C-alpha cells in the first residue's frame, strides 16, 4: 500500500497553461481586427501597437489597470504575447517547464497572406 | 489515492477561469459612419435625377429636401415622410443638410470619443475647376 | 468564438440593414418627349420629299400616313405596319396624326403627371407663311 | 491511509453541489437577424424583376413562384425556395405576397408571446411630399 | 456571416463611393455654334432666290428680312413672327446693312473667348 | 462551462450562417441584354455610313463586317480585331451576322434558364420597308 | 482497503462522442467562407460571365497562413479523418462539395454550392 | 466537474479556435479594381467631349488632364486639384496618365501581391482598326 | 448590403463599361469627300463659262469669295493631305483634276475633266 506512485502536479499544470495561451491569442487576433476596422482610415494601417489595443480587452478580476495584469505570463523562451510592431506580427508563446519544445503562434496582417 | 486527483482539479479550475473576456459596444458606432457615407451618394443620385427632370436643366431652380421627397421608398415601414428614414444624428437632428440658397449639400458626422468630425460635401454648379 | 463577439455581430447587422432604398422610377417623361420631337422631324422630312414626287409639286393630292409607309423601314422586331414604329401616346394610339383634309401634321405629348400638354405643328400649304 | 480516504468523501460532497446552468440563450433572438438580412435579399430580387419586362410602369403580376429562379439552391441540395426562406409558425414562410395589394410581408413573432413585428415594402407607393 | 465579412463590408464602400463625379452643362452652347451656320446658308440661298423675283435680275433693289420672310416657314410653336424663329444671341443673330448689301451672323461664347463672324455681299466681289 | 461552448459551437452560428444565397447568374442577363442593343444601334450607324462613302450609291458591292471593320476604335488591351470588340454568345462566335445573301443584318439574345429568345434585325434592301 | 476497490468504480466518458459536434461546426463554418472567396473571384477577371478554371489552389490568396507559419492553403482546410482536404471542387462540374461522417458510422452529411445553371426554377 | 470531464473542455476549444481566418487586403485591392474600371470611362467621356468644344474639332491641339479639368467635379472634402480626386497607384501617384506627344490615354493597376499587372487604354489620333 | 449583394454592382458595371464605341475620324474624312466631289462642278462650270467668254488664277475673279474675307479663291478651295490645294489646273495639258487621299492609307479616289478630248472609240 506504501508502494503506490504519486504523480507530479506541474505535469497536468503546464497543459492546462497551454490552453490558456491558445484561448487568449484568439481573442487578440479578433480585437486587433476591430482596431484595424476602426482606425481613422481603415484601408491603409498604421502603427498598432498593444499598449493602444488595450480598450477592447476587460479588467481583469481584481480590477486593475492595465492588460499587462491581464494577459498571462511566460518564460518566453515576459508577457505572453508580443507584437513586432514595425513588421506588422502578433507572436504568442508557451514554454514548458520539462525542457521539451516551445510552441509558437503567428498572426499576420500585412498583405502576406500564403502566396502559394 | 484519489486526493491527488482531487486537488489537481482544484488548481486546474484555478488557472483555466482566468481568461480575458471581450468589451461590449466597442465597435458598434462606425456602422453609423457606413450608412451616413453610402446614403450620401444616394441622395447625391435622387438630386441629380430631379436637377434633370426639370424643364430648363440650363438654368435650374431651388431645391429642398421637401420637394426631393417621392424617391425614397417609405421606410419600411407605415412612416409619414423621408425625414423619419434618412439617418438621424441627435448630437448633429439630422444628418443631412441643404444650404437651399446656395446650392451646396453637406452630410456630417462625429464620434463619442472627441475625434474630430466627418464632412462631405457636393455642389452641384459652377465648380471643380482648379 | 465567444459570446461578446457574437453579440456585436448582430448589432451590426441591426445597423447595416437600416440604409434607405431609392425608388425605381424616374425621369421617364423627358426621354418620351425627346423621342417625339427627333420622329418629328424626321417625318416633316419625309412628308417634304414626297411632294417633290408627285406629278406636280404645286397641286398634291390627299397625304396620311397610311400612304407615307414606304419611306420608313420595318420595327427592330421586323413588325411592318408603319403605326407599330411611331411612338405611342399614352393618353390614348400614334402620337403622330394627320389632318387630312387640311394638310396638317400634328405631334402631341402629355406629361404622366396630367401637367400641361405640348404640341407640335406643321403644314405643307401655303398658310405656312406669313409677312 | 484512512484519514486520507475519509476527507475524500467530503471533498467529492462539496465539489459535486455546484450550480448547473440551462441551455435556451439566444436562440430565439437570433432568428430575427435572419428575417432582417433575408427581407432586403428579396427586396433586391423583385427590384431587379420589376424592370426586367418591357414596360417597368405596368408590370405583371408577381408571385414568388415567378421571383424564384433569382435564388439558389438549399445547401442541403433541396428543390424549391420555401425549403430555403425562414419557416415561422404554422398559420410556413415567414415572407409572403399578397399581390392584390402590391406588397410583400416579413413577420416574426417571440417565444414569449411578445409584441410581433412586421416589416413592409412595396412598389405601388412611395413618401408623399412635406 | 462572422465579424470579418462585416468589416470587409464596411471597407469596401469607403472606396466605390469615391468614384469621382462628372459636371453638367459642359458641352450645351456648341450647339448653337452650328444651328447659326446652318440658318446662315439658308438665309443665304432664300436671299439668293430673292434676286429672281422682280423683273429685272440684273438691277435688285433693297432687302430687309422682313421683305424676305415669305421664303421659309413660320415657327413649330405655329408662332410667325420670323426674328423669333431665327436663332437668338446677344445683340437677332443676323444682320442686313440695306447701305452696303451686307449681310452678317455673329456668334460670342459665354466663356469670354474671342467672338467669330461670318459675313456675305450679293452686290460686289 | 461545456454548455456555453454547446450554445455558440452549434446552435447560433448554425441559425446565423445558414442565411439564403442569391444566384450568381441571374443578375447578368439585364446587363447583356443592354449591351446587345447598344452595338446593334451603333452598327446600323456604321453601315449606313459606309454605303454614302461608295463610288456607285445604288450597288455597293459587297458588305461583310471586314469590310466594315475601320469604323470601330480597337479596345482596351489592343486586341486590335473588330470581332474582339462585339458581344460573344456561343449559342447564337459573335452575338451579331451578316447575311451577305438577303443583305440583313441580324442580332440575337436568350437567357441562360432557356428562356424564349429575342431577335433584332435591320435590312437595308427595297424590301425593308412598309 | 477494500473500500478503494468501490471508490475507483466510477465510469469513464469516452472522449470520442463528444467531437463531432465540433468537427461538424467548423466544417459549415469554413464551408461559407470559401463560398464567399469563390463568389467575390468570379468578378476579378476580364469576363465576368466566362468563367475561368476555378480550383482551390487558386482561391489561396484569400485567407491567412497556418498559426504554424505552415504555407498553402491545404494545410489549413479541415480534414477528413478517414481520408486529404474535407473541402473538393469538381473543376468539370463548377460544384463544390464539403463531406462530413461520424466516427460511429452514422449516415454522411454533404454540403454543397454550385454557381452555374443552378437556380431553383420551383414548381 | 472531474477531470476526465474538464479535460475535454480542453479538447473542444482546441478543435473550434483552429477555423480559417479570411485576409483583408485581396479583398480590398478587388474593389480598387473597380475604381480603376469606372474613372476609366469617365475620363473617356470627357476627352471625347473636350474634343468636340475645341475651336476646329478637326484640328485638336495638345491635351493634358490639368486642361482637361473643369469637365468633373471636384472631390467630397473640397480639396482644388483634380489630381486628389483620381484614383492612385504604385505604378504612378496617379493610375492615369496621358502621353501629349502620342495623343494616348493610359490607365494602369498593380495587385498587391505582385502578380501581374493590368493596363486599359485609349486612343483618339486616327489609329482605329485593322 | 452584404457581399453576396454588393458584388453583383461590380459586375454589372464591368459588363456595362465594355460597350464598343465608334471611330471620329472615319466619318469625318468621308464627310471632306462630299465638298471634293461637289465643289469639283463649281470649278468645271466656272472655268467651262470662262472659255465661252471671249490657270485658277486667271478664272479667280468667276467666284465668290469666303464668308471671312479671305484674299483669294486658293484659301477657299479644299486643302489636300499629301505632301496644298486639292484642286490643280494644267493649261499645258488643257487638263483640270481633283484628288481624294483617306487617312487609313487605303485606295486614292481622282476625278477628271478636260474641255477637249472627249468621247472614246
Amino acid at each position: 500500500i506504501a508502494a503506490v506512485a504519486i504523480p507530479a502536479i506541474t505535469s497536468f499544470q503546464d497543459n492546462a497553461r497551454k490552453s490558456r495561451i491558445q484561448s487568449e491569442h484568439r481573442e487578440l487576433v479578433s480585437a486587433i481586427q476591430s482596431y484595424i476596422g476602426a482606425q481613422d482610415d481603415p484601408t491603409n494601417p498604421s502603427e498598432i501597437t498593444l499598449a493602444k489595443l488595450a480598450p477592447y480587452m476587460s479588467k481583469n478580476a481584481k480590477n486593475e489597470d492595465g492588460i499587462v495584469n491581464s494577459l498571462a505570463k511566460d518564460k518566453s523562451g515576459g508577457s505572453a504575447h508580443q507584437i513586432d510592431t514595425t513588421n506588422h506580427k502578433l507572436i504568442s508563446t508557451f514554454t514548458p517547464s520539462n525542457g521539451g519544445q516551445a510552441t509558437v503562434l503567428t498572426y499576420d496582417w500585412s498583405a502576406n497572406g500564403v502566396n502559394s
